[PDB]
């Protein structure tokens, strides 16, 4: 009974303290270790130079935090010497205060042409067979088309392998992030009341993630009441909660850009025997596809676990609905979503230090949905939760 | 400094009600008319074929206003009958709550190959001569690549050819939003105090951007104080002597506002009175120059030509202009035109671009003064009336 409702905000207030369980940043040897497994992707794809745009990959790999833009910025690397680090000229300073890599900087002045610096740097090194980041916008394909005439690969192969498994201090950032996430669920829940708006919850996540020292509140957040928790990504307008309605919030913050990702499915007042028996389904299926993980399990196995708990209570199969209408899970990391996918399809097999969401949502159309969603990484004989999963319907928290 | 402190809390929040002059919604027929003019900028470039990603671009011709993910959901548009949106099966009911434009859904399932999709759409009407948004994941062109045999072009300017140029109607939602953030600037002046927070009056901003009824409170927002206005690219508190430096914006119906205002609190040195007063005079140069015909570079060298005059820069140089003097806004914070050396493209009516010629002082401080305009049949038409004076934030 006691998880959901009757906390005020200012008693809320009182459990937001500052995080004070800080996991430790990236270090300068990781940043090269993390370039060094880039080179050998790179000869084993027999590609001799990679750019990397600004976004998660371009922090992945040198540090540098700042979104994509118009303007490229980027990191050139090739098999030997410091990665070249194009650049605005106006943005030197700045980036000099982020950089955790050393790089040969390449400026240029905003009537210059940065893919024509990106060519000469190959050119210097005799690099003539480029991998393009896959996150990287288009445009930046035109641009070096301009200048460059032999092929260019799609990166995703060399980032994946080196992004997909996580190192101990990448996972205790998320560690980290995932606590901070799942306290903000709990005082969601115990603040909630008859009717609070969807507006309501999400600034207070929001203003309850910065408190905790979040890089930048709530990453998003996602509130859904009663019917509309159908919608596995919801519809636009604000609800009013009322008793007898199920509550879905899904949210996250960054860590030094290390993401959370946790949804909560939980009813307000009474529930029905539908919402109970598809509430307990949910679990189940969560549960099937978190035993079905370990080092060399297919993806789509663990997405399948799920499916067959489903079926055999005469749910799906397949994408039927009611059912799962999505896979049952995505990658996570300095990206909300990155590989490795638990769907049908991918035979990828699972090695430790992988990190996935576990998130197999019921849709009953006209009616509800329930998705209890964790993260989890893969050791080196089974997975182990960030999050334990809830307990009940109206035991949203182990 | 009667603009500047002075105002409580509560006497800003009673200028808070929400906005009573709110400008209508885009409508289906102008969700339409984009749509043909795509169409035609496709014929006179010799495309049949164009996919547009998850983005400001859907939106503009779809009203779909999510973000991109790694799942792709686009539109693809061809010579004729409705545009195909290509969309993951299970968001087909949170599209159908979105979609402003008919169109004809081809969904695909989570194992299955959306690029695919696609390029069976494209054999169906023949189309064999695509263009990309430049603003998708190089991503895409893989998948597309995987399909096809044939040249994938880049789309920027049948995108560009549309959006540069804005409707009344973009142009009165840009008002709106340009009209209630200038507010909001003015209640931030008002409410500032010897003592304030960085994170004070940026938590203010966002409450008056909600109150007042933006899509979603605060676009962005920077404040900067003192030398930090020397770092545009970088908490504190404010003291007596400091510039403050806010940039912030909303939305209203996922048009920008878009707002600097730079301001002394308390007495100015000669230097932050000397630039300050140059800043005003670069704005109003660049502004000078906008008119039909005039080149985008021509306007970025009409404000360095003031700053040289007066023996700053020359060109990027410091103390002067280190980047270029604006960038088009719409439904993106910044799209095309960009208002830099090089770009020939010249302005026409209805198209719309910052102006904002910052001079930063290394080591010491910059002076930011950031009101958009759009262009007219004769010249130029400002959003918001530039600052007056170092102590006059506001017209
Ligand atoms: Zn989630
Ligand atoms: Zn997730
Ligand atoms: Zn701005
Ligand atoms: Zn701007």
């Amino acid at each position: 009974s006691t998880q959901i409702g009757g906390m005020s905000l200012d008693q809320a207030r009182t459990q937001l303290a500052p995080w004070t369980q800080r996991a430790a940043p990236i270090g300068a040897d990781e940043y090269q270790q993390r370039i060094e497994r880039a080179r050998v992707l790179m000869r084993a794809q027999g590609v001799d130079a990679l750019l990397i745009g600004a976004g998660t990959s371009l922090r992945y790999f040198s540090g540098v935090p700042w979104g994509a833009s118009e303007r490229l910025v980027a990191l050139l690397l090739t098999t030997e010497g410091d990665p070249v680090l194009i650049c605005p000229a106006f943005e030197e300073g700045s980036l000099d205060a982020v950089l955790q890599l050393p790089v040969r900087k390449r400026l240029w002045e905003e009537h210059e042409d940065p893919y024509a610096l990106v060519v000469q740097a190959m050119d210097e090194q005799h690099a003539h067979a480029l991998a393009l980041d896959p996150g990287i916008a288009f445009a930046v394909h035109t641009g070096l088309r301009a200048h460059l005439g032999t092929a260019i690969r799609d990166a995703g192969a060399i980032i994946d392998g080196c992004r997909m498994c996580k190192s101990p201090a990448e996972l205790a950032l998320m560690q980290q992030a995932c606590d901070m996430t799942l306290l903000v669920q709990r005082l969601a829940a115990g603040i909630a009341h008859e009717g609070i708006g969807t507006d309501q919850l999400v600034r207070f996540i929001d203003e309850a993630h910065r408190a905790l020292g979040a890089d930048n509140g709530s990453t998003f957040c996602i509130v859904q009441f009663g019917h509309a928790t159908a919608f596995p990504h919801g519809i636009p307008g604000v609800q009013h909660l009322r008793a007898g309605e199920l509550v879905l919030i899904d949210t996250g913050c960054t860590v030094q850009g290390y993401h959370s990702d946790i949804t909560r499915t939980w009813i307000y007042g009474t529930p029905s025997d539908a919402q109970q028996r598809i509430w307990e389904l949910e679990l189940a299926a969560q549960a099937a596809a978190f035993a079905a993980v370990r080092p060399g399990v297919a993806c789509e196995a663990v997405d399948q676990a799920a499916r067959a708990v489903l079926q055999a209570a005469g749910l799906g199969p397949d994408y039927r609905l009611p059912g799962l209408p999505h896979r049952t899970g995505h990658g996570c990391g300095l990206a909300i979503h990155e590989a490795p996918y638990l769907v049908r399809g991918n035979r990828q097999p699972l090695q430790p230090g992988m990190c996935a969401s576990n998130e197999p949502m019921i849709v009953v159309p006209g009616a509800f949905g329930v998705r209890l969603e964790d993260h989890f990484y893969v050791t080196d004989t089974g997975a182990q939760w960030f999050t334990p999963p809830s307990v009940a319907i109206d035991q949203p928290f182990a």
